[PDB]
């Protein structure tokens, strides 16, 4: 169901027993999301972005639901500002963009 | 055209005679390029992303050629690895993210 970019495109994602609101984010190649705990081990990994550059811990193997949609695939959490949902994921569940 | 995000939603973008290619990006919401020669007047501002914040010089009333259609708006130009189409023109040209 579509979305139009008046808006900040934002939805929920169950993650790991959790509830959060995301962006999601077309231009992102990953999906980083703030600090919370999540099953499992990690390694570091160094994201960059407007701003420079923050260090995450990756996980791969997560499922998430967005909206009632599953997905698995890696993510990232650090000290984002903002849940980012990225193509990495967007792509599982067939996001297009159209114009 | 549609646009599937297997790659990245890079497109073509004519600004003030110049010639780019630039990222849409959903999660952004406004438009913010690499140092370009754009006619004169700004503002000076900041903005946020993740790292931290950086520093632009907001033109505004600036017309572009995006893909092939055109759209007139703001555009922040400033040290950004990656110019970036944000939700301000992305509306403009009616750009919809679809599932
Ligand atoms: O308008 C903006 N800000 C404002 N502040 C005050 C008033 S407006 C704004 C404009 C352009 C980029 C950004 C920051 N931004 C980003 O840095 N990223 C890194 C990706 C890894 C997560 C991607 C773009 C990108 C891709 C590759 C290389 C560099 C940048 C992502 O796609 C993009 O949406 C956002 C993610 C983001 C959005 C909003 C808040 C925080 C983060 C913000």
């Amino acid at each position: 169901p579509q979305v139009t970019l008046w808006q900040r495109p934002l939805v929920t994602i169950k993650i790991g027993g959790q509830l959060k609101e995301a962006l999601l984010d077309t231009g992102a190649d990953d999906t980083v999301l703030e600090e919370m705990s999540l099953p499992g081990r990690w390694k570091p990994k160094m994201i960059g972005g407007i701003g420079g550059f923050i260090k995450v811990r990756q996980y791969d193997q997560i499922l998430i639901e967005i909206c009632g949609h599953k997905a698995i695939g890696t993510v990232l959490v650090g000290p984002t500002p903002v849940n980012i949902i990225g193509r990495n994921l967007l792509t599982q569940i067939g996001a297009t963009l159209n114009f």
